[PDB]
C-alpha cells in the first residue's frame, strides 16, 4: 500500500504545516502537524477542557463506531519549546492520503498549553519519530508509520515541504518526479529516538564550504534551523545590521535586508536554502526588525534541521531495519 497527502503552511510565514488526517468511522477529518521529532498522535477532542479550545476541529470518540478506550492508558508530552498536552487514549482507524491503519493509538487531549489553544489551525500532532519516544503509559504505543510499515510497498515516508506553497507527505514510495538529481543517503542514529544524522558542513551565500561535522535531527515539527553558535554567527555576520537580541530571543535583522543563502552538506552533496527562506518577518506587527530563520542551538542541547532546512529538499525517511535519511535538491 501507499498514501499521499498534501501538507499546507498554516500562515504566510510557513510557521508550521498541516496535513488532513481521517480518524474514526464515519471519518472525522482533523488537520495535524506531522512531526518527525516526536512520536505521539494526539488530537484536540470532545474531552479537551472547553476554555482551552479556540477554533480547532475536535475528535469526538463517542461518535466513532470503531473507537475503543484503551483501558488505563494516559499520555503527557512536553515539547522543546515549552508547550505541552496530556490526556487519555483510544484506538481507532486512522487514514492519511488513502493509507489506512486500524487500531492506531489516538491520544485524546484533556489539557493543552496556551500555545496550542492559540493555534486555531492545528488540531493535533502526528508523530513520525521512533516509537521509543511515545509517551503513553503504562503501555507504550506505536506511531502511525510503525503500524503502517509492514503493509507499505517500501518502508519509507517522504517529506516535501513547500516554501509559501503546499507540499506533500508520501508513505510507501519515492516519487522520482519530485526532486532533481540524485538522493544522497546518510546514516541515522536512533539512540535518542530521533532521525539523528551528521551534516558534513556548511557555506554562507557564495562563500567557501566549511567541512565540519554537525550532528542534528531532521525535525518537521520545528519551524527554524538551529545550529551551533559559531555557524550562526558566521551566517548573520553577512547581513548588515543583524544582531542577536536577548529581549527578542534570537537573531534579528533589518526587514529591508536581502538575506544570503545557507548551504548544508549531506555527504558530498549540498542543499541550498535560499535567503528568502530565512526571513520570518517582523518581530511584532509593524516593526522593521525581522526575525531570523537560523538561530543558535546553544540553549537546546541538540542541533535541529527544522522546516527552514527541510523545505529546501526532498527528504526520505527510510525506516528499513537500519534506518537512513535521504536528501535531494528539488
Ligand atoms: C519514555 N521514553 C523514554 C521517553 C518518552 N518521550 C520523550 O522523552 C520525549 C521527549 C520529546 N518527545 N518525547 C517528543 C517531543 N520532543 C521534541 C524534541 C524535539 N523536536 C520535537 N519535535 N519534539 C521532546
Amino acid at each position: 500500500s501507499t498514501g499521499s497527502a498534501t501538507t499546507t503552511p498554516i500562515d504566510s510565514l510557513d510557521d508550521a504545516y498541516i496535513t488532513p488526517v481521517q480518524i474514526g468511522t464515519p471519518a472525522q477529518t482533523l488537520n495535524l502537524d506531522f512531526d518527525t521529532g516526536s512520536s505521539d498522535l494526539w488530537v484536540f477532542s470532545s474531552e479537551t477542557t472547553a476554555s482551552e479550545v479556540d477554533g480547532q476541529t475536535i475528535y469526538t470518540p463517542s461518535k466513532s463506531t470503531t473507537a475503543k478506550l484503551l483501558s488505563g492508558a494516559t499520555w503527557s508530552i512536553s515539547y522543546g519549546d515549552g508547550s505541552s498536552s496530556s490526556g487519555d487514549v483510544y484506538t481507532d482507524t486512522v487514514s492519511v492520503g488513502g493509507l489506512t491503519v486500524t487500531g492506531q493509538a489516538v491520544e485524546s487531549a484533556k489539557k493543552v498549553s496556551s500555545s496550542f489553544t492559540e493555534d486555531s489551525t492545528i488540531d493535533g500532532l502526528l508523530g513520525l519519530a521512533f516509537s521509543t519516544l511515545n509517551t503513553v503509559s503504562p503501555t507504550q504505543q506505536k506511531t502511525f508509520f510503525d503500524n503502517a510499515k509492514a503493509s507499505l510497498d517500501s518502508p519509507v515516508f517522504t517529506a516535501d515541504l513547500g516554501y509559501h506553497a503546499p507540499g506533500t507527505y508520501n508513505f510507501g514510495f519515492i516519487d522520482t518526479t519530485a526532486y532533481t538529481g540524485s538522493i544522497t543517503y546518510t546514516a541515522v542514529s536512533t539512540k535518542q529516538g530521533f532521525w539523528e544524522w551528521t551534516s558534513t558542513g556548511y557555506a554562507v551565500g557564495s562563500g567557501t564550504f566549511k567541512s565540519t561535522s554537525i550532528d542534528g535531527i531532521a525535525d518537521t515539527g520545528t519551524t527554524l534551523l538551529y545550529l551551533p553558535a559559531t555557524v550562526v554567527s558566521a551566517y548573520w555576520a553577512q547581513v548588515s545590521g543583524a544582531k542577536s537580541s536577548s529581549s527578542v530571543g534570537g537573531y534579528v535583522f533589518p526587514c529591508s535586508a536581502t538575506l544570503p543563502s545557507f548551504t548544508f552538506g549531506v555527504g558530498s552533496a549540498r542543499i541550498v536554502i535560499p535567503g528568502d527562506y530565512i526571513d520570518f518577518g517582523p518581530i511584532s506587527t509593524g516593526s522593521s526588525s525581522c526575525f531570523g530563520g537560523i538561530q543558535s542551538s546553544a540553549g537546546i542541547g541538540i542541533n535541529i534541521f527544522g522546516d527552514v532546512a527541510l523545505k529546501a529538499a526532498f527528504v526520505v525517511f527510510n525506516g528499513a531495519t537500519t534506518p537512513t535519511l535521504g536528501f535531494a535538491s528539488k
